[PDB]
DNA sequence: TTCACAGCTGTGAAA
DNA sequence: TTCACAGCTGTGAAA
């Protein structure tokens, strides 16, 4: 797909409020006659930077603000250019997450973090630490049931409880992020990926336990607990589980640190309708009326528009929230930050799955996370030297296979030729080899 | 990974699993095992690298046609119904799920493509492929269009290729032969070529998929889509009241889809391979369990004789049918997922006009039967060049290390091969140009 | 930082 | 069928 003047084409993520949005893109169309289309493809946030390249993607893209920095570098993304009236509708720090070299290179939307859902009925009183975890799974296996589940197939889920006892991803120190400084493989890291292993050794979760599969039993009712975000909560309310939103158990003592989220709209640098995608976002979706029907869809968590905040606030799950919020770190939005997040992945699969031990999949996750990436221009010159070492080889070869008459077989590879070049040199050259004069 | 006493079952995305998981809880019930339903991602292509390592479900529902590969492979357990039990089911979906005289699934759906079109927007719906560009014509004025459809998968447009003569594997003389194929023939061509046209025009998306064709379509923002009866559910829930028909005809020949089983085949590595039959013989295909799944997202027409006399009364089913009786069966073969790759790169690379219909399509032709490599072949190339590298590393070494050369501190290995060169009264150019 | 050999697989040659 | 160089990138040495 290209975009195309006269129409907006919008990519969010599949489990936030595309429908909602969808709406507030009919009214866009009402009032101006733009025809909105929204879509939800899978590994967008990966699609994105492929086809934006090229100038292909959608006009405006939605997702949490760790990987725009990326796209910014890349050059992907228009400038935002709010005037100061409107940024002072949203809160400061939420802009702070999509500031990137000193430019705004989105609009925050809501700010997003995990929280502990629990199942009020089946269990009462939820446990305040993680250690506690596998004595209440003993009780409740009891029934039949399971005391936890939540996806760990993508890191986001299981970086609170690393980051606990000391887990980081990269340190900040002297104004910004030091991508050589990274925090996967200390002792805190170590600790609480360790104590998500033994929970699956001593069997109170599966390893293989993806989105859905802890969706639906929780909605079901078949575990007294999971960890997810406020988008989850509109599929909660249709069940039949009378359920709260709290802080996230302690570790260690300490409390658990979720990697906090600004889920915001980038606008393609390619798009031929930037100034309609500042309007439809602007004045449309970032409304007390464009929230609130995204919201009504899918909760979007403490949005960044302050009057629409402060009736959101209001919600003791919004409350909880943010008081996990508090308690971790908004992302940060370097470009190293999908370099982070594929090692960690890798590093809680292999763990998870006993295909590597905690202390070595965390120190390959380390190694990943602070790899240097080398620019196109190195891996041009790369390619180029192995390109100029061949060539001056075959010209060798080709020469000598013309001017030798080396006895040679019709067809024959580059290594025979080398061995009767040896022996006319005066050496000798066995079968394996071994050459010496 | 299995584990005995408990099912764990394998189901595309698209049916009714949760209405699976309600049959498995009953079977909790009267054996007391514990079953759970997961519906992952590319099941289909995830099983074939699993099964080897003993990794994998006990129970995989997919279409007949990949079931070939799959038990040619070694990766399901031959099936043992009584032919009693045979005789509970259509021979012919026996027929389709068998590969080298063996039954490697059961099964379960007869799976036929249709139309699918929204009366309110298009009372009398299009006899005719031809006439949809005009009559999208006329619903863009109302700000909806004719027809949208996943472009993504082969299997949707498939039935138009083949409506001029395309075919995958002509069968001939009691088989299919893979020395005729028929993606690069004039009909595949034309079927092709308008698919294109419509997309050229902006009468269809090359980007639409799926997703995108269901939300459209259930939303009443397009007249018409083709899919099959597990979407029913969806449009059901949906405000759209929607008939489902025959598919359009091109240059007046039926569009001819792919009829697919939906099959269930058990794993060969499974540790509950019988605990699991009680499932597949005396559960699933039983009048009262594919209620339960055909409850959730339709079935289609059940191979349980018993509960398609039931079903083949309702209206959509028929249609389905019908559409059924004008294509064919899949074959089952092995070079099947090399045809169905194929066949999608060459439809994603002419819509999107990365190739054209000519080039897509011959690329296709040659594709369809490309064999892959074996593993010892693989090996066999990868110690080749093994070798390869340790005989010269091995001159390269000897000659380092006793020919005195007036080398640099560090060089590669051309320069010791210069340095050779010279010595046997040659002389080496800059660029590797060499005469005596 | 640049650099060179390893390494596996791809293209296509020689049967 | 086997075979061989191409081709790009990985690993790790030497500054
Ligand atoms: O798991 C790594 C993943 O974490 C975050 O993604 C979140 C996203 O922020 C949420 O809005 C929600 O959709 O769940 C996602 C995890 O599945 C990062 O934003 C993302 O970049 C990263 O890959
Ligand atoms: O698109 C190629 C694909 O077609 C068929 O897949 C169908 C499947 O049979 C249906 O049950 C449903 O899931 O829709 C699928 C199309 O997306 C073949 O079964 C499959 O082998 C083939 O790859």
């Amino acid at each position: 797909m290209k975009i195309e003047e006269g129409k907006l084409v919008i990519w969010i993520n599949g489990d936030k409020g595309y429908n909602g949005l969808a709406e507030v893109g009919k009214k866009f169309e009402k009032d101006t006659g733009i025809k909105v289309t929204v879509e939800h493809p899978d590994k967008l946030e990966e699609k994105f930077p492929q086809v934006a390249a090229t100038g292909d993607g959608p006009d405006i893209i939605f997702w949490a603000h760790d990987r725009f920095g990326g796209y910014a570098q890349s050059g992907l993304l228009a400038e935002i250019t709010p005037a100061a009236a409107f940024q002072d509708k949203l809160y400061p720090f939420t802009w702070d997450a999509v500031r990137y070299n000193g430019k705004l290179i989105a609009y925050p939307i809501a700010v997003e973090a995990l929280s502990l859902i629990y199942n009020k009925d089946l269990l009462p009183n939820p446990p305040k630490t993680w250690e506690e975890i596998p004595a209440l799974d003993k009780e409740l296996k009891a029934k039949g049931k399971s005391a936890l589940m939540f996806n760990l197939q993508e890191p986001y889920f299981t970086w609170p409880l690393i980051a606990a006892d000391g887990g980081y991803a990269f340190k900040y120190a002297a104004g910004k992020y030091d991508i050589k400084d990274v925090g996967v493989d200390n002792a805190g890291a170590k600790a609480g990926l360790t104590f998500l292993v033994d929970l699956i050794k001593n069997k109170h979760m599966n390893a293989d336990t993806d989105y859905s599969i802890a969706e639906a039993a929780f909605n079901k009712g078949e575990t007294a607990m999971t960890i997810n975000g406020p988008w989850a909560w509109s599929n909660i309310d249709t069940s039949a589980v009378n359920y709260g939103v709290t802080v996230l158990p302690t570790f260690k003592g300490q409390p658990s640190k979720p990697f906090v989220g600004v889920l915001s709209a980038g606008i393609n640098a390619a798009s031929p309708n930037k100034e309609l995608a500042k309007e439809f976002l602007e004045n449309y979706l970032l409304t007390d009326e464009g929230l609130e029907a995204v919201n009504k869809d899918k909760p979007l968590g403490a949005v960044a528009l302050k009057s629409y905040e402060e009736e959101l606030a209001k919600d003791p799950r919004i409350a909880a929230t943010m008081e996990n919020a508090q308690k971790g770190e908004i992302m940060p939005n370097i470009p190293q930050m999908s370099a982070f997040w594929y090692a960690v992945r890798t590093a809680v699969i292999n763990a998870a799955s006993g295909r590597q031990t905690v202390d070595a999949a965390l120190a390959a996750a380390q190694t990943n996370a602070a790899r240097r990436k080398p620019s196109w221009r190195e891996r041009e010159n790369n390619r180029r030297r192995e390109r100029r070492r061949r060539a001056v080889a075959a010209k060798i070869y080709t020469g000598l296979r013309a001017q030798g008459d080396y006895n040679l077989p019709k067809h024959c590879d580059n290594n025979e030729v080398l061995k009767a070049l040896c022996v006319e040199a005066g050496w000798v050259v066995e079968e394996d080899g071994t050459t010496y004069r």
